[PDB]
């Protein structure tokens, strides 16, 4: 599995793998920002960024958002394309249902290396 829940709370903040933090671009929580917080490397490194659907064809499989990399440590970043058919932004097939009636959905996301 792997994801890490990021939920659809205007203020909220995960990290990825220790490595990369991650917040809303604003209140329209449209898409996630990124911003590199694993040390300092000695080359740039790249990592995919994976999303879960929650309905639709596959639910098995991830889809991208992009890519990250650790040259993103000044500034927030959006995920670079793929693209090349891949989501911008959040749709409903990324939304998972919270637990608990009557809270925030979330969506599931993570990195894997860009290989
Ligand atoms: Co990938």
């Amino acid at each position: 599995e792997g994801y890490t829940r990021f939920y659809r709370s205007p203020t909220a903040s995960v990290i990825l793998s220790g490595l990369v933090k991650v917040k809303w671009d604003n209140e329209q929580m449209t898409m996630p920002l990124f911003k590199w917080i694993g040390g300092e490397q000695a080359e740039e490194l790249h990592f995919c960024v994976h999303i879960a659907h929650s309905s639709g064809p596959k639910l098995n499989r991830a889809r991208s958002l992009g890519t990250v990399n650790s040259n993103m440590d000044q500034h927030w970043a959006q995920a670079q394309r793929n693209s090349g058919a891949t989501r911008r932004t959040i749709e409903g097939f990324h939304l998972f249902e919270n637990d608990i009636p009557n809270f925030p959905d979330y969506i599931k996301i993570k990195l894997v290396p860009k290989t």
